[PDB]
Order: structure tokens, then sequence, then C-alpha cells
């Protein structure tokens, strides 16, 4: 192991793709041990799996009840839509973390 996978499942497209690629900035502007990938919410079933923490578009939000069957455990989290389409992969590094702590609960 020695690194994990911050995965993103897209609302419109390009309020994410560069937010991963900045969130990436983050990771190697540090050393944070995680790949950030973002898909066309088509993969998240399979990629969701291959991830350690997950994300999905604000606007395709609807899929999360689904996404949560496919994976009824993981630290999945649909984005915010202005952090999204302002492509803030430094709140999205923090906001990931927040997810994987909103994991636990008995």
């Amino acid at each position: 192991m020695e690194k994990k996978h911050i995965y993103l499942f897209s609302s419109a497209g390009m309020s994410t793709s560069l937010l991963v690629s900045k969130m990436r900035a983050q990771a190697e502007k540090y050393e944070v041990p995680v790949i950030i990938e973002a898909f066309p919410e088509t993969l998240a079933g399979e990629k969701g799996q291959n991830a350690d923490v997950v994300l999905l578009g604000p606007q395709i939000a609807y899929m999360l009840p689904e996404i949560q069957r496919l994976l009824p455990n993981k630290p999945v989290e649909v984005i915010d839509s202005l952090l999204y389409g302002k492509v803030d992969g430094l709140g999205v590094l923090k906001a990931a973390v927040a997810a994987i702590k909103k994991a636990a609960a008995n």
C-alpha cells in the first residue's frame, strides 16, 4: 500500500477534473499519500471500490443512495457546487479527510 485513492464522480464534468488535479497540487505541494482520480459517475461502483475515500457531483447527488448500495460502508461524499466549479482542491483535500472521519459511528 503506502498510498490511497481520493476518487471523484462528476456532476457536470469540469468543476472536478481540475479540482482533483489541484487536490493533486495539494498532495505533492505536500506528500499526502493518495491518488485523486475523478470519473463520469460510471466507474464509481468499480473505482469507488478501488478508492479508499469517494466523491460524487453536487448536481448528480441523486446517485449517492445508489452509490451507497454499490458501497454500503465506504467514506463516499458528494461535493459542494461552488467549491466544485471553483475547483478548490485544497478544501477538497481537507474535505476528503472530513469524509473519512464522518465514516465512524458504532
